[PDB]
RNA sequence: GGCCCGGGGCGGUUCGAUUCCGCCCUGGGCCAG
Protein backbone atom coordinates (compact mmCIF):
# COMPACT_ATOMS: atom_id res chain seq x y z
CA UNK A 1 0.00 0.00 0.00
CA UNK A 2 1.07 3.65 -0.41
CA UNK A 3 2.90 4.20 2.91
CA UNK A 4 4.46 0.76 2.64
CA UNK A 5 5.91 1.45 -0.81
CA UNK A 6 7.08 4.98 0.04
CA UNK A 7 8.91 3.44 2.98
CA UNK A 8 11.06 1.18 0.82
CA UNK A 9 11.41 4.02 -1.70
CA UNK A 10 13.25 6.34 0.67
CA UNK A 11 15.98 3.74 0.19
CA UNK A 12 16.42 4.67 -3.48
CA UNK A 13 16.25 8.45 -3.10
CA UNK A 14 18.00 9.20 0.21
CA UNK A 15 21.85 9.34 -0.09
CA UNK A 16 23.60 6.84 2.20
CA UNK A 17 26.00 7.80 5.02
CA UNK A 18 29.22 7.27 3.07
CA UNK A 19 27.80 9.44 0.25
CA UNK A 20 26.57 11.99 2.78
CA UNK A 21 29.87 12.10 4.67
CA UNK A 22 31.87 12.34 1.45
CA UNK A 23 29.84 15.44 0.69
CA UNK A 24 30.39 16.80 4.20
CA UNK A 25 34.20 16.53 4.17
CA UNK A 26 34.04 18.18 0.74
CA UNK A 27 31.88 21.07 2.01
CA UNK A 28 34.30 21.15 4.93
CA UNK A 29 37.52 21.39 2.91
CA UNK A 30 35.93 23.82 0.45
CA UNK A 31 34.77 26.23 3.16
CA UNK A 32 38.32 26.13 4.52
CA UNK A 33 39.90 26.88 1.14
CA UNK A 34 37.59 29.79 0.43
CA UNK A 35 38.12 31.18 3.91
CA UNK A 36 41.89 31.01 3.65
CA UNK A 37 41.35 33.57 0.87
CA UNK A 38 38.41 35.09 2.69
CA UNK A 39 35.98 35.29 -0.23
CA UNK A 40 32.36 36.26 0.22
CA UNK A 41 30.47 33.08 -0.74
CA UNK A 42 27.27 31.11 -0.09
CA UNK A 43 26.34 27.47 -0.73
CA UNK A 44 23.00 27.07 -2.51
CA UNK A 45 21.33 24.29 -4.49
CA UNK A 46 20.00 20.94 -3.30
CA UNK A 47 23.21 20.19 -1.44
CA UNK A 48 22.87 23.27 0.74
CA UNK A 49 19.32 22.22 1.62
CA UNK A 50 20.12 18.48 1.82
CA UNK A 51 17.53 17.72 -0.87
CA UNK A 52 19.92 16.28 -3.45
CA UNK A 53 18.95 12.90 -4.83
CA UNK A 54 21.05 9.88 -3.94
CA UNK A 55 23.82 9.58 -6.51
CA UNK A 56 23.61 13.22 -7.66
CA UNK A 57 25.85 14.90 -5.10
CA UNK A 58 27.06 18.27 -6.35
CA UNK A 59 27.91 21.36 -4.31
CA UNK A 60 27.02 24.72 -5.78
CA UNK A 61 29.12 27.55 -4.37
CA UNK A 62 28.07 31.11 -5.17
CA UNK A 63 30.48 34.02 -4.90
CA UNK A 64 28.79 37.29 -3.91
CA UNK A 65 30.02 40.42 -5.74
CA UNK A 66 29.35 44.13 -5.20
CA UNK A 67 26.58 45.71 -7.24
CA UNK A 68 28.96 48.06 -9.12
CA UNK A 69 31.35 45.45 -10.40
CA UNK A 70 31.54 45.16 -14.18
CA UNK A 71 30.40 41.70 -15.32
CA UNK A 72 33.91 41.03 -16.74
CA UNK A 73 35.40 41.60 -13.28
CA UNK A 74 33.02 38.91 -11.99
CA UNK A 75 34.22 36.37 -14.57
CA UNK A 76 37.89 37.20 -14.08
CA UNK A 77 37.90 37.13 -10.28
CA UNK A 78 35.38 34.32 -10.53
CA UNK A 79 37.76 32.33 -12.70
CA UNK A 80 40.69 33.23 -10.50
CA UNK A 81 38.96 32.11 -7.33
CA UNK A 82 37.74 28.78 -8.71
CA UNK A 83 41.22 28.15 -10.07
CA UNK A 84 43.07 28.46 -6.75
CA UNK A 85 40.28 26.69 -4.90
CA UNK A 86 39.73 23.52 -6.94
CA UNK A 87 41.67 20.28 -7.30
CA UNK A 88 40.74 20.27 -11.01
CA UNK A 89 39.02 23.06 -12.90
CA UNK A 90 37.23 23.33 -16.23
CA UNK A 91 35.38 26.42 -17.45
CA UNK A 92 31.71 25.90 -18.42
CA UNK A 93 29.13 28.25 -19.93
CA UNK A 94 25.51 29.14 -19.13
CA UNK A 95 24.26 32.76 -19.32
CA UNK A 96 27.77 33.73 -18.23
CA UNK A 97 30.86 31.60 -17.95
CA UNK A 98 31.60 29.80 -14.66
CA UNK A 99 34.03 27.20 -13.27
CA UNK A 100 33.21 23.57 -12.56
CA UNK A 101 35.46 21.25 -10.58
CA UNK A 102 36.28 18.62 -7.97
CA UNK A 103 37.18 18.89 -4.28
CA UNK A 104 37.88 15.88 -2.05
CA UNK A 105 36.15 13.78 -4.66
CA UNK A 106 32.89 15.66 -5.24
CA UNK A 107 31.49 17.84 -7.98
CA UNK A 108 31.51 21.56 -7.31
CA UNK A 109 30.12 24.47 -9.24
CA UNK A 110 31.56 27.92 -8.77
CA UNK A 111 29.22 30.61 -9.94
CA UNK A 112 29.88 34.34 -9.78
CA UNK A 113 26.97 36.72 -9.03
CA UNK A 114 25.92 40.06 -7.50
CA UNK A 115 25.22 40.40 -3.75
CA UNK A 116 21.88 42.22 -3.80
CA UNK A 117 19.00 43.32 -1.64
CA UNK A 118 15.55 42.78 -3.12
CA UNK A 119 14.62 40.74 -6.28
CA UNK A 120 14.65 43.66 -8.71
CA UNK A 121 18.18 44.84 -9.69
CA UNK A 122 18.80 41.25 -10.78
CA UNK A 123 20.81 41.27 -13.99
CA UNK A 124 21.08 37.49 -14.71
CA UNK A 125 19.14 34.41 -13.64
CA UNK A 126 22.10 33.51 -11.44
CA UNK A 127 21.38 36.68 -9.42
CA UNK A 128 18.05 35.13 -8.47
CA UNK A 129 19.36 31.77 -7.26
CA UNK A 130 20.55 33.41 -4.02
CA UNK A 131 17.01 34.59 -3.22
CA UNK A 132 15.43 31.28 -4.17
CA UNK A 133 17.72 29.82 -1.60
CA UNK A 134 16.89 32.32 1.15
CA UNK A 135 13.21 31.78 0.50
CA UNK A 136 13.54 28.01 0.35
CA UNK A 137 15.95 27.43 3.22
CA UNK A 138 13.50 28.15 6.00
CA UNK A 139 10.36 26.54 4.61
CA UNK A 140 11.80 23.27 3.32
CA UNK A 141 13.44 22.25 6.60
CA UNK A 142 11.97 18.91 7.66
CA UNK A 143 10.69 17.80 4.25
CA UNK A 144 13.89 17.05 2.27
CA UNK A 145 12.94 13.38 2.00
CA UNK A 146 9.66 14.45 0.38
CA UNK A 147 11.51 16.60 -2.13
CA UNK A 148 13.73 13.56 -2.79
CA UNK A 149 10.94 11.00 -3.25
CA UNK A 150 9.32 13.44 -5.71
CA UNK A 151 12.58 13.91 -7.61
CA UNK A 152 13.20 10.19 -7.74
CA UNK A 153 9.69 9.72 -9.13
CA UNK A 154 10.16 12.24 -11.99
CA UNK A 155 13.64 10.94 -12.69
CA UNK A 156 12.60 7.29 -12.74
CA UNK A 157 10.04 8.20 -15.39
CA UNK A 158 12.31 10.44 -17.49
CA UNK A 159 10.88 13.87 -16.71
CA UNK A 160 13.09 15.29 -13.94
CA UNK A 161 15.49 17.71 -15.64
CA UNK A 162 14.36 21.18 -16.79
CA UNK A 163 16.97 21.52 -19.53
CA UNK A 164 15.85 21.26 -23.15
CA UNK A 165 16.58 17.53 -23.31
CA UNK A 166 13.95 16.71 -20.69
CA UNK A 167 11.59 19.67 -20.50
CA UNK A 168 10.38 18.49 -17.13
CA UNK A 169 10.42 19.73 -13.53
CA UNK A 170 13.46 21.72 -12.38
CA UNK A 171 14.68 20.85 -8.89
CA UNK A 172 13.49 24.26 -7.64
CA UNK A 173 10.02 23.60 -9.00
CA UNK A 174 10.14 20.30 -7.13
CA UNK A 175 10.86 21.81 -3.73
CA UNK A 176 8.39 24.62 -4.45
CA UNK A 177 5.74 21.89 -4.81
CA UNK A 178 6.64 20.12 -1.57
CA UNK A 179 6.38 23.49 0.18
CA UNK A 180 2.90 23.91 -1.29
CA UNK A 181 1.43 20.43 -0.90
CA UNK A 182 3.31 19.48 2.26
CA UNK A 183 4.62 16.14 1.05
CA UNK A 184 5.18 13.85 -1.93
CA UNK A 185 1.86 12.10 -1.50
CA UNK A 186 -0.17 15.29 -1.26
CA UNK A 187 1.59 16.44 -4.38
CA UNK A 188 0.81 13.25 -6.31
CA UNK A 189 -2.77 13.23 -4.96
CA UNK A 190 -3.34 16.76 -6.23
CA UNK A 191 -1.49 16.58 -9.52
CA UNK A 192 -4.28 14.24 -10.61
CA UNK A 193 -6.54 17.26 -10.74
CA UNK A 194 -4.05 19.33 -12.71
CA UNK A 195 -5.07 20.62 -16.14
CA UNK A 196 -3.19 22.59 -18.77
CA UNK A 197 -4.94 25.66 -17.41
CA UNK A 198 -3.84 25.30 -13.80
CA UNK A 199 -1.94 28.08 -11.98
CA UNK A 200 -0.03 27.63 -8.71
CA UNK A 201 0.91 30.78 -6.79
CA UNK A 202 2.87 29.39 -3.83
CA UNK A 203 3.23 32.90 -2.43
CA UNK A 204 -0.53 33.42 -2.15
CA UNK A 205 -1.02 29.79 -1.09
CA UNK A 206 -3.64 29.69 -3.81
CA UNK A 207 -4.55 27.70 -6.92
CA UNK A 208 -6.38 29.16 -9.89
CA UNK A 209 -7.18 28.86 -13.57
CA UNK A 210 -4.83 30.65 -15.97
CA UNK A 211 -4.08 30.66 -19.68
CA UNK A 212 -1.36 27.98 -19.28
CA UNK A 213 0.20 25.78 -16.58
CA UNK A 214 1.90 28.33 -14.34
CA UNK A 215 3.78 28.00 -11.03
CA UNK A 216 4.59 31.56 -9.91
CA UNK A 217 8.02 32.11 -8.49
CA UNK A 218 7.75 33.12 -4.81
CA UNK A 219 10.55 35.61 -5.47
CA UNK A 220 9.13 36.98 -8.74
CA UNK A 221 5.40 37.10 -9.53
CA UNK A 222 5.97 37.31 -13.27
CA UNK A 223 8.38 34.39 -13.64
CA UNK A 224 6.92 30.97 -14.30
CA UNK A 225 9.03 28.28 -12.64
CA UNK A 226 7.54 25.50 -14.74
CA UNK A 227 7.98 27.68 -17.80
CA UNK A 228 10.00 25.10 -19.73
CA UNK A 229 7.75 22.11 -18.95
CA UNK A 230 6.30 20.49 -22.07
CA UNK A 231 2.55 20.14 -22.25
CA UNK A 232 2.91 16.42 -23.05
CA UNK A 233 5.31 15.91 -20.14
CA UNK A 234 2.86 17.74 -17.88
CA UNK A 235 0.28 15.23 -19.10
CA UNK A 236 2.46 12.18 -18.55
CA UNK A 237 2.94 13.34 -14.95
CA UNK A 238 -0.77 13.79 -14.16
CA UNK A 239 -1.35 10.37 -15.67
CA UNK A 240 1.53 8.97 -13.64
CA UNK A 241 0.03 10.30 -10.45
CA UNK A 242 -3.36 8.79 -11.23
CA UNK A 243 -1.81 5.38 -11.87
CA UNK A 244 0.41 5.50 -8.82
CA UNK A 245 -2.50 6.36 -6.59
CA UNK A 246 -4.47 3.49 -8.08
CA UNK A 247 -1.82 0.80 -7.71
CA UNK A 248 1.18 1.99 -5.66
CA UNK A 249 4.44 0.18 -6.47
CA UNK A 250 8.20 0.46 -6.02
CA UNK A 251 8.53 0.12 -9.79
CA UNK A 252 7.63 3.81 -10.18
CA UNK A 253 10.95 4.75 -8.59
CA UNK A 254 13.11 2.26 -10.51
CA UNK A 255 14.28 3.40 -13.96
CA UNK A 256 12.83 1.33 -16.81
CA UNK A 257 15.25 -1.13 -18.44
CA UNK A 258 16.32 -0.10 -21.98
CA UNK A 259 14.55 -3.31 -23.16
CA UNK A 260 16.18 -3.69 -26.60
CA UNK A 261 14.61 -5.63 -29.47
CA UNK A 262 16.38 -7.83 -32.01
CA UNK A 263 16.43 -6.01 -35.37
CA UNK A 264 14.64 -8.99 -37.00
CA UNK A 265 11.50 -8.69 -34.86
CA UNK A 266 11.47 -4.93 -35.42
CA UNK A 267 11.53 -5.55 -39.19
CA UNK A 268 8.49 -7.79 -38.97
CA UNK A 269 6.58 -5.20 -36.98
CA UNK A 270 7.11 -2.45 -39.54
CA UNK A 271 6.07 -5.00 -42.14
CA UNK A 272 2.97 -5.72 -40.06
CA UNK A 273 2.32 -1.98 -39.90
CA UNK A 274 2.96 -1.65 -43.62
CA UNK A 275 4.14 1.93 -43.20
CA UNK A 276 7.09 3.87 -44.54
CA UNK A 277 9.78 4.10 -41.88
CA UNK A 278 12.93 6.00 -42.70
CA UNK A 279 15.38 8.30 -40.97
CA UNK A 280 17.41 11.35 -41.95
CA UNK A 281 21.03 10.93 -40.89
CA UNK A 282 23.53 13.79 -40.60
CA UNK A 283 26.59 14.73 -38.53
CA UNK A 284 25.98 15.99 -35.01
CA UNK A 285 26.81 19.67 -34.75
CA UNK A 286 29.47 19.93 -32.06
CA UNK A 287 27.30 22.03 -29.73
CA UNK A 288 25.68 21.83 -26.30
CA UNK A 289 22.50 19.83 -25.78
CA UNK A 290 20.56 23.01 -24.89
CA UNK A 291 21.04 24.19 -28.48
CA UNK A 292 21.14 20.86 -30.28
CA UNK A 293 17.75 19.59 -29.17
CA UNK A 294 15.58 22.68 -29.65
CA UNK A 295 17.00 22.49 -33.21
CA UNK A 296 16.40 18.78 -33.71
CA UNK A 297 12.75 19.43 -32.80
CA UNK A 298 12.43 22.25 -35.26
CA UNK A 299 14.01 20.05 -37.91
CA UNK A 300 11.88 17.03 -37.13
CA UNK A 301 8.84 19.30 -37.16
CA UNK A 302 9.45 21.20 -40.44
CA UNK A 303 9.85 17.84 -42.14
CA UNK A 304 6.83 16.35 -40.40
CA UNK A 305 4.90 19.30 -41.70
CA UNK A 306 6.40 18.99 -45.16
CA UNK A 307 5.26 15.39 -45.00
CA UNK A 308 1.61 15.97 -44.05
CA UNK A 309 0.99 18.88 -46.39
CA UNK A 310 2.47 16.61 -49.01
CA UNK A 311 -0.16 13.97 -48.23
CA UNK A 312 2.24 11.36 -47.04
CA UNK A 313 0.12 11.00 -43.89
CA UNK A 314 2.78 11.14 -41.14
CA UNK A 315 2.03 9.19 -37.98
CA UNK A 316 4.85 10.16 -35.62
CA UNK A 317 8.23 11.88 -35.70
CA UNK A 318 11.21 11.28 -33.41
CA UNK A 319 14.92 12.08 -33.12
CA UNK A 320 18.07 10.78 -31.47
CA UNK A 321 21.58 12.10 -30.88
CA UNK A 322 25.08 10.60 -30.78
CA UNK A 323 28.76 11.52 -30.33
CA UNK A 324 28.75 10.67 -34.00
CA UNK A 325 25.44 11.59 -35.73
CA UNK A 326 21.79 12.60 -35.42
CA UNK A 327 18.73 10.77 -36.67
CA UNK A 328 15.40 12.29 -37.58
CA UNK A 329 13.02 9.35 -37.73
CA UNK A 330 9.58 9.22 -39.32
CA UNK A 331 6.72 6.87 -40.08
CA UNK A 332 4.24 7.61 -42.81
CA UNK A 333 1.07 5.84 -43.85
CA UNK A 334 1.92 6.32 -47.52
CA UNK A 335 4.91 4.55 -49.01
CA UNK A 336 3.89 5.62 -52.50
CA UNK A 337 1.29 8.12 -53.68
CA UNK A 338 0.08 8.56 -57.25
CA UNK A 339 1.88 10.83 -59.67
CA UNK A 340 -1.22 12.72 -60.79
CA UNK A 341 -3.14 14.73 -58.23
CA UNK A 342 -5.95 17.29 -58.56
CA UNK A 343 -5.57 21.10 -58.32
CA UNK A 344 -8.43 23.48 -57.55
CA UNK A 345 -9.16 26.13 -60.17
CA UNK A 346 -11.64 29.08 -60.13
CA UNK A 347 -15.43 28.95 -60.44
CA UNK A 348 -16.92 28.84 -63.98
CA UNK A 349 -18.46 32.31 -63.55
CA UNK A 350 -15.02 33.94 -63.32
CA UNK A 351 -14.18 33.98 -67.03
CA UNK A 352 -11.02 36.01 -66.44
CA UNK A 353 -9.37 33.63 -63.98
CA UNK A 354 -10.65 30.48 -65.69
CA UNK A 355 -9.08 31.70 -68.95
CA UNK A 356 -5.71 32.02 -67.23
CA UNK A 357 -6.25 28.69 -65.45
CA UNK A 358 -6.59 27.12 -68.88
CA UNK A 359 -3.65 29.04 -70.39
CA UNK A 360 -1.38 26.61 -68.52
CA UNK A 361 -0.66 23.77 -70.94
CA UNK A 362 -0.97 20.55 -68.95
CA UNK A 363 -0.83 16.94 -70.08
CA UNK A 364 -4.34 16.07 -69.00
CA UNK A 365 -6.98 18.68 -69.83
CA UNK A 366 -8.81 20.13 -66.77
CA UNK A 367 -12.50 19.42 -66.08
CA UNK A 368 -15.55 20.91 -64.33
CA UNK A 369 -17.13 19.62 -61.12
CA UNK A 370 -19.52 21.31 -58.73
CA UNK A 371 -19.25 24.65 -60.49
CA UNK A 372 -15.51 25.10 -60.52
CA UNK A 373 -12.64 24.06 -62.72
CA UNK A 374 -10.04 21.50 -61.71
CA UNK A 375 -6.81 20.22 -63.23
CA UNK A 376 -4.60 17.14 -62.93
CA UNK A 377 -0.98 17.79 -62.09
CA UNK A 378 2.07 15.56 -61.67
CA UNK A 379 4.13 15.31 -58.50
CA UNK A 380 7.89 15.82 -58.48
CA UNK A 381 8.14 12.88 -56.04
CA UNK A 382 5.95 9.90 -55.11
CA UNK A 383 7.38 8.40 -51.94
CA UNK A 384 8.04 9.96 -48.55
CA UNK A 385 11.80 9.46 -48.76
CA UNK A 386 11.99 10.80 -52.32
CA UNK A 387 10.29 13.93 -51.02
CA UNK A 388 12.31 14.40 -47.86
CA UNK A 389 15.48 14.28 -49.96
CA UNK A 390 13.95 17.10 -51.88
CA UNK A 391 12.78 19.15 -48.89
CA UNK A 392 16.09 18.77 -47.05
CA UNK A 393 18.40 19.46 -50.01
CA UNK A 394 16.60 22.76 -50.57
CA UNK A 395 15.21 23.89 -47.18
CA UNK A 396 18.14 23.00 -44.93
CA UNK A 397 18.39 26.63 -43.94
CA UNK A 398 15.05 26.43 -42.16
CA UNK A 399 16.02 23.43 -40.05
CA UNK A 400 17.95 25.34 -37.41
CA UNK A 401 21.13 27.41 -37.67
CA UNK A 402 23.40 24.55 -36.66
CA UNK A 403 21.45 21.39 -37.44
CA UNK A 404 20.53 22.91 -40.77
CA UNK A 405 24.15 23.76 -41.56
CA UNK A 406 25.35 20.18 -41.08
CA UNK A 407 22.44 18.86 -43.09
CA UNK A 408 23.28 21.24 -45.94
CA UNK A 409 26.86 19.90 -46.14
CA UNK A 410 25.91 16.27 -45.67
CA UNK A 411 22.97 14.02 -44.94
CA UNK A 412 21.45 10.78 -46.16
CA UNK A 413 18.10 9.01 -45.89
CA UNK A 414 18.12 5.48 -44.42
CA UNK A 415 15.50 2.68 -44.44
CA UNK A 416 14.78 -1.04 -44.47
CA UNK A 417 17.33 -3.34 -42.82
CA UNK A 418 20.12 -0.79 -43.17
CA UNK A 419 17.89 1.16 -40.77
CA UNK A 420 17.34 -1.35 -37.92
CA UNK A 421 21.11 -1.54 -37.66
CA UNK A 422 21.57 2.11 -36.83
CA UNK A 423 21.65 3.17 -33.13
CA UNK A 424 17.96 4.05 -33.09
CA UNK A 425 15.96 0.85 -32.64
CA UNK A 426 14.99 2.08 -29.17
CA UNK A 427 13.37 5.38 -30.23
CA UNK A 428 11.60 3.65 -33.13
CA UNK A 429 9.94 1.31 -30.65
CA UNK A 430 8.83 4.28 -28.54
CA UNK A 431 7.71 6.09 -31.65
CA UNK A 432 5.65 3.02 -32.74
CA UNK A 433 4.23 2.06 -29.39
CA UNK A 434 5.90 -1.35 -29.72
CA UNK A 435 5.13 -3.19 -26.48
CA UNK A 436 6.03 -6.36 -24.52
C1' G B 1 20.65 28.65 -30.00
C1' G B 2 14.84 27.81 -29.57
C1' C B 3 9.87 29.82 -28.83
C1' C B 4 6.29 33.98 -28.74
C1' C B 5 4.58 38.91 -30.70
C1' G B 6 5.59 43.04 -34.45
C1' G B 7 7.66 46.11 -38.30
C1' G B 8 10.25 46.95 -43.79
C1' G B 9 11.88 44.71 -47.99
C1' C B 10 12.15 40.40 -51.48
C1' G B 11 12.11 35.19 -54.07
C1' G B 12 9.20 30.81 -55.44
C1' U B 13 4.46 28.59 -56.08
C1' U B 14 -0.74 29.66 -57.52
C1' C B 15 -6.33 31.50 -61.68
C1' G B 16 -5.67 34.20 -57.42
C1' A B 17 -1.03 35.35 -51.78
C1' U B 18 -1.14 39.88 -46.58
C1' U B 19 -3.44 34.52 -46.46
C1' C B 20 0.77 28.67 -48.79
C1' C B 21 6.61 27.43 -49.13
C1' G B 22 10.93 30.21 -48.01
C1' C B 23 15.12 34.46 -47.56
C1' C B 24 16.99 39.10 -46.28
C1' C B 25 17.33 43.21 -42.91
C1' U B 26 14.75 44.51 -38.45
C1' G B 27 11.83 46.15 -32.83
C1' G B 28 10.14 43.91 -28.06
C1' G B 29 9.08 39.78 -25.00
C1' C B 30 10.29 34.66 -23.12
C1' C B 31 13.12 29.75 -22.25
C1' A B 32 17.58 26.35 -21.08
C1' G B 33 22.51 26.43 -18.58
Amino acid sequence: KVEEILEKALELVIPDEEEVRKGREAEEELRRRLDELGVEYVFVGSYARNTWLKGSLEIDVFLLFPEEFSKEELRERGLEIGKAVLDSYEIRYAEHPYVHGVVKGVEVDVVPCYKLKEPKNIKSAVDRTPFHHKWLEGRIKGKENEVRLLKGFLKANGIYGAEYKVRGFSGYLCELLIVFYGSFLETVKNARRWTRRTVIDVAKGEVRKGEEFFVVDPVDEKRNVAANLSLDNLARFVHLCREFMEAPSLGFFKPKHPLEIEPERLRKIVEERGTAVFAVKFRKPDIVDDNLYPQLERASRKIFEFLERENFMPLRSAFKASEEFCYLLFECQIKEISRVFRRMGPQFEDERNVKKFLSRNRAFRPFIENGRWWAFEMRKFTTPEEGVRSYASTHWHTLGKNVGESIREYFEIISGEKLFKEPVTAELCEMMGVKD
